[PDB]
């Protein structure tokens, strides 16, 4: 799998409250986190299905 799939989630400095998904390779799962709306990293998906498609 791509290296970015190993990143922990990055909320960023923004104050928005947007649910996004990251791939947790240790758990083999797509997991929800709250994203602040700015400075997204690569392991940041709109849905669990998208995270799994890229990283599973």
């Amino acid at each position: 799998r791509p290296a970015f799939c190993l990143e922990p989630p990055y909320a960023g400095p923004g104050k928005a409250r947007i649910i996004r998904y990251f791939y947790n390779a240790k758990a083999g799962a797509a997991q929800a986190f709250v994203y602040g709306g700015v400075r997204a990293k690569r392991n940041n998906f709109a849905s669990a299905a998208d995270a799994l498609a890229a990283c599973a």
